[PDB]
């Protein structure tokens, strides 16, 4: 799966309670943390 620190196409494409978002230019969508202890 896509780590919470690698480019992705959708927040769903990320193991654990991680999400994916782009920059101000709606580009460079990178995965991020969400809540390992409490989602």
């Amino acid at each position: 799966c896509i780590q919470r620190h690698r480019s992705c196409r959708k927040s769903s494409e990320c193991c654990g309670c991680s999400v994916c978002q782009c920059n101000l230019f709606g580009q460079n969508c990178q995965c991020k943390s969400g809540g390992l202890i409490a989602c």
